[PDB]
């Protein structure tokens, strides 16, 4: 028991998977803290020395991490890994990025278990003294995920098909939405500096018209603003704040991955 085997992600939702994963054989940080914005996060001096001082580095891909492959390229002699690896993109429908990759894989907790699968592989090729507690905290958190299914479902089997509308800021719940049948609505379709705020609103505005959407959200790492002019400028409540692109701190209401899959659908199913 050395100077334990150091694992660097890129953001807080892959962090606590893999030191799932890890237990207490590694010893796992994320690049960005706990409410940070991650597409377009500006990397510092400080997280070039913390991801050289890593054993191995975890990133999603799919181009989330705008920042990392230019990041990348200061860090020498570090094996990096992408954690989606095998899992098929849906892409984004509308706007500057159309077409590309919607990166927000985890949000579908059977993708989840790709992601947790990709990170024990990495976790056991470079640190291979400790390949069976891996494989074995990989499996048992597996399961974990597994049994969200029945109590996810049923939180949102009140809610017949033709109103499943999830009309959130970020387009940011393609995956989850596509799991349990919900219709995506946004105010953009990802995070960026990007034209079309007000114009999406007033479409948006709409869409909660025809089809008399009753709530509206937000997410913890933007701006609450717009989808509380959008519940004004209708009849409807706004339901926010979501979970998706952060953790909480260690402290607060959402501070793992299996917290934030719950809450968020718990947070949609009060809404309605
Ligand atoms: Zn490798
Ligand atoms: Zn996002």
């Amino acid at each position: 028991t050395a100077k334990k085997f150091k694992v660097v992600t890129t953001f807080t939702i892959i962090q606590d998977i893999a030191q799932n994963i890890a237990g207490d054989v590694a010893v796992v940080e994320s690049i960005t803290k706990p409410g940070a914005e991650i597409h377009d996060y500006q990397p510092t001096p400080r997280d070039i020395v913390k991801a050289q001082s890593a054993d191995l580095i975890l990133w999603n891909g799919m181009n989330l991490e705008r920042w990392f492959e230019k990041f990348f390229e200061s860090i020498k002699d570090v094996p990096s890994a992408v954690v989606t690896a095998g899992i098929t993109p849906l892409p984004i429908r509308e706007g500057p990025y159309s077409g590309i990759a919607n990166p927000h894989a985890w949000m579908s907790p059977s993708n989840a278990l790709i992601y947790i699968e990709n990170i024990r592989k990495a976790l056991v090729e470079h640190d291979p003294a400790h390949a069976e507690t891996y494989n074995r905290n990989a499996q048992a958190y597996a399961e974990k995920i597994k049994a969200l299914d029945a109590p996810l479902r049923e939180r949102l089997s009140r809610i017949p098909a033709e109103q499943r509308w999830l009309v959130t800021s970020e387009g940011a719940f393609s995956y989850l939405a596509k799991d349990y049948g919900f219709k995506e609505v946004y105010l953009w379709p990802i995070n960026a500096e990007q034209q079309g705020i007000p114009q999406q609103v007033r479409h948006v505005i709409d869409i909660i018209r025809e089809n008399k959407i009753p709530v509206v959200f937000s997410e913890s790492t933007i701006s609450d603003k717009p989808a509380k002019q959008v519940s004004k400028e209708t009849g409807a409540q706004y339901g926010g704040v979501l979970y998706v692109d952060s953790l909480s701190g260690e402290k607060g209401p959402v501070p793992t991955y299996i917290s934030l899959i719950n809450m968020t659908v718990d947070t949609i199913a009060k809404g309605f």
